[PDB]
């Protein structure tokens, strides 16, 4: 990230090996379970497009995403470029956000600049966007696919719905009219009917405790 | 967090690895055992909604939880705006700091007099955490150990639900997960606890 020395001068503050670890770890026990991208941009709170990048590297396995996230992220570039055609400092081009053309000292100009132009932040939204599509990719299975079953208690299976919609799903704001009409549907009779009789506008708490 | 420069500024203190893991571990090995709202709320010391989004979304599991945690969020979104009508004005969105920017958090938490959008978000979250609380508390035949429950503080919850409500100490054990019933039965009859705790450490 950033920090000031000394001096007074703004200079790049590496990022701790305690975080590379924790993120290493997190894919490694996680891969692209929906709960990796918050966690990968709070670890990345701060960072410049070069520590971005680090932390896109220390990925060991995962080839086939990593190099489909190299497209998304060529993408957003590219759309960067598109809007914003150039004529303080230097303007930044899509390339230049990406960290791929651009010095860790220009980064660190950018973003310390008075208005910033935080090409980190701006950087991060475009791996998010990416990551979010694989996440989404991986998902094994439809929320249609998740169905009450027998003796599962209503609170299990509200879990197991929930957790699946936040993967075949984009993230985490789901619950839409379709959402509860499906969620009920797929209950088990005995539930589907004591749900039904609470009448439209039932909460999630009062699904679950009638349920209970 | 926040805090300010020398050059008098305030700026964002990024959350950091050590209270990130420490809460979703908490989470992990407790569940929603009630002692996970003192320590939400020592962790999230000074948050800006930012940093309580980011920890609320950073749990993986316990999804029918975290969802009802957005239904009271937004209630109390909703009820504020009821009582906060606009003619800025943080709206209840805002504090919920799912349409305001860091910058504009930082603002308001800051500012003379301060908007306290993070104390104000946290309270939101807290009650809504009471109501998770409320609802998985077992009524001591539904305290099973817990798939990653540290055994110390399943045997806490066990004896906090008998003092609510051998004989006791078999049910116990029955309702051990299977590691530790593994090393408990081993173990033969008439272990103190003292011995049990530390079997299972």
């Amino acid at each position: 990230p950033i920090v000031q020395n000394l001096q007074g001068q703004m200079v790049h503050q590496a990022i701790s090996p305690r975080t590379l670890n924790a993120w290493v770890k997190v894919v490694e026990e996680k891969a692209f379970s929906p709960e990796v991208i918050p966690m990968f941009s709070a670890l990345s709170c701060g960072a410049t497009p070069q520590d971005l990048n680090e932390m896109l590297n220390t990925v060991g396995g995962h080839q086939a995403a990593m190099q489909m996230l190299k497209e998304t992220i060529n993408e957003e570039a590219a759309e960067w470029d598109r809007l914003h055609p150039v004529h303080q400092m230097r303007e930044p081009r899509g390339s230049d956000i990406a960290g791929t053309t651009s010095t860790l000292q220009e980064q660190i100009g950018w973003m310390t600049h008075n208005p910033p132009i935080p090409v980190g932040e701006i950087y991060k939204r475009w791996i998010i966007l990416g990551l979010n599509k694989i996440v989404r990719m991986y998902s094994p299975t439809s929320i249609l696919d998740i169905r009450q079953g027998p003796k599962e208690p209503f609170r299990d299976y509200v879990d197991r719905f929930y957790k699946t919609l936040r993967a075949e799903q984009a993230s985490q704001e789901v619950k839409n009219a379709a959402t509860e009409t499906l969620l009920v549907q797929n209950a088990n009779p005995d539930c589907k009917t004591i749900l039904k009789a609470l009448g439209p506008g039932a909460t999630l708490e009062e699904m679950m405790t009638a349920c209970q």
